[PDB]
């Protein structure tokens, strides 16, 4: 049947695919115009930001908003071509591309989770009553993002030890 | 000599350089200040009065995380990745290097991006502290671009100089 090494090639291919439809239609509305959405796509993200208490996504800070831009620039083209390689298998060539990708999204994500769990969203602070105000609201926002710094490192553990990449 | 070899020459410098400005400067704001002495307490209240520096006295939680990740996983790599340069020819600091370029990179472009285009207003969160006149960003700016810049030329570097291959 299928091998270690190929089953994680279809888990990020998989991992890889469905990124593209995340970013278009629900990171990317906090840096493009609204005019670019369909109304029924506008109310989901919101279903999310009420829901979870993004603050992040909801309103997004300049640091933020800089990682955003790079998902639109540099991590939306790379999805389709690192998607269709995990798939076929055997194209080397990707070993370099997949050791950016996971270095920068793993540090994209470690003042997200940092800022999720210790950051301050009551009304005192610059996010007003806009955030996870308990612990268990932290988590239920923390497992949104937990999955896009896992997986990419264990991309990197892969790519870095790979005798076939 | 030659641009390769001098680029390594500089390269080394930076690692090394580097060191002294980790732990004698950056390291304030996530390092207990009672373990530096006066002087070097002073130096960093210096650059933070004429600079107009707003992250590194009272850093935000997604600027604590890079520091923490600058003592972690950066510092160590310094003089590593300086022997690595100095000494030439060590084709095994191709990989590391390579995520060393891309974390510090990701890291910096937030901090370029908030600079350059944040509030730093007494109505922010910052309090005033942050620079006003585009002049003084510019000033703020020249202090940081090197480590994004230097990053830059060694992931260029790393990914098509056949003697790290
Ligand atoms: C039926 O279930 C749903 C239906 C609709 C949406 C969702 C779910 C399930 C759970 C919530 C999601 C909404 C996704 C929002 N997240 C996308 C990724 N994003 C990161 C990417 C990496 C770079 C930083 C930002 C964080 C936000
Ligand atoms: C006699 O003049 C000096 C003497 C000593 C130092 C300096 C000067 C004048 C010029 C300024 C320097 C001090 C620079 C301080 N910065 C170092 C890099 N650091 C990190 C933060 C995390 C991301 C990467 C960059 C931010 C703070
Ligand atoms: C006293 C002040 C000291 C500091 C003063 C500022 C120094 C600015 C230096 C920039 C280096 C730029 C190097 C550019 C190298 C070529 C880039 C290139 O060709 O890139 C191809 C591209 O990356 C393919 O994707
Ligand atoms: C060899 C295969 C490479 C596949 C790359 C796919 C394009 C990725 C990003 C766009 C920007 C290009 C790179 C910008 C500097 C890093
Ligand atoms: C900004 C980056 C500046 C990097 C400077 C590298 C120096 C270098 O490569 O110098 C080549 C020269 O021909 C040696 O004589
Ligand atoms: C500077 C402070 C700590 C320096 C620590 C230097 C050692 C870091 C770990 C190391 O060298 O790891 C190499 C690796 O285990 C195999 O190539
Ligand atoms: C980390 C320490 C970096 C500086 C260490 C200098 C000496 C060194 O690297 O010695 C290794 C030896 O030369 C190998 O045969
Ligand atoms: C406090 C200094 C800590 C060590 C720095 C290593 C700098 C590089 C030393 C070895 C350079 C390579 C060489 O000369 O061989
Ligand atoms: C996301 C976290 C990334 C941090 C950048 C770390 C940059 C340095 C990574 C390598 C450090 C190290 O000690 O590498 C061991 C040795 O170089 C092997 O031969």
């Amino acid at each position: 049947t299928l091998g270690a090494r190929r089953g994680l090639e279809w888990f990020l291919g998989f991992y890889f695919l469905s990124h593209i439809p995340i970013t278009l239609l629900m990171d990317l509305q906090g840096v493009l115009p609204r005019d670019l959405y369909p109304v029924e796509l506008r109310n989901l993200q919101q279903w999310y930001i009420e829901e979870f208490k993004d603050p992040l996504l909801q309103t997004p800070p300049a640091w933020f908003k800089s990682f955003l831009f790079c998902e639109l620039v540099f991590q939306l083209p790379f999805f389709p071509i690192a998607a269709y390689a995990f798939f076929k298998g055997g194209c080397k060539w990707i070993r370099t591309p997949a050791i950016i990708y996971s270095v920068h999204t793993m540090t994209t994500l470690i003042p997200i989770l940092s800022t999720l769990l210790l950051d301050d969203f009551s009304k005192a602070s610059h996010f007003r009553g806009q955030g996870p105000k308990t612990f268990q609201e932290r988590l239920f926002l923390i497992s949104v993002y937990i999955p896009y710094f896992l997986i990419p490192l264990i991309l990197l553990l892969f790519m870095v030890r790979n005798p076939y990449y």
